[PDB]
């Protein structure tokens, strides 16, 4: 089963985002996954990893995720 | 150091939604002293919480749910 | 018909991921029969819940907060 | 103070993406905003008000509107 882990920055007040982002996934792959753990992180920090494989990087994307472009990037690997 | 959680609730319970928030009270709390919150979709009727391997909650043993003030508490003597 | 429900939760006591909480489970469990779920900052203490004009709930009356169950309950006793 | 109201698609499991926005706006108009209303709606629907002025239309905007872009729409009509 999948294994989920988002980081965020802990002072930049995206726990909330991360929460709903984490509750999308649990809700859509309820019977895929093992867990989605929430790491309060440093700044500017906000990055997904699925089964070890990163799967969304804030910088690099440029900002963050829409519930259906995480949803697929997370299907794409389970 | 850093408080290691984990929530496992009954995936078709309807339980998620409770267990999301308890996640949100706890990352509030202890946004300093949490490693991370895991929440683990589990089979019918269980929830339980751990944190740091020690069991805090079990909704047969306790006969409900937990109470975010109650919740938070019992991490807290973990965490200290 | 559909049931206007509206949450009064104290501002600055960090109630708010309850109230959003609860709201959500209204929404869930009654999203046929609800008109709207309204949150309302509100000032010290307070933590108050209105189902159609009816209080379902009074922290210092009931000495605490509602259990998801129990919400759905009174809310299902004034819609049915 | 700002009333919200929050129209989405009941059926279309957006419900978790509004009160997301919903808990945005209260955190950060805590004291500007009287309440925020999420409205359970048919098919489809996803639309945002900020007291009476429509700030977000799915379609119009072709998708869902990010913390920061909403947050600024409700501060342009918000009691400054």
């Amino acid at each position: 089963k999948a294994q989920i882990e988002i980081y965020y920055c802990r002072q930049c007040n995206w726990m909330l985002r991360s929460a709903w982002l984490s509750q999308e996934l649990l809700h859509t792959f309820s019977e895929e996954i093992e867990y989605v753990a929430l790491h309060p992180d440093t700044g500017g920090r906000f990055e997904i990893f699925c089964n070890g494989v990163q799967i969304w990087e804030r910088k690099q994307e440029g900002g963050f995720p829409e519930a259906k472009v995480l949803k697929q990037r997370v299907r794409d690997l389970i």
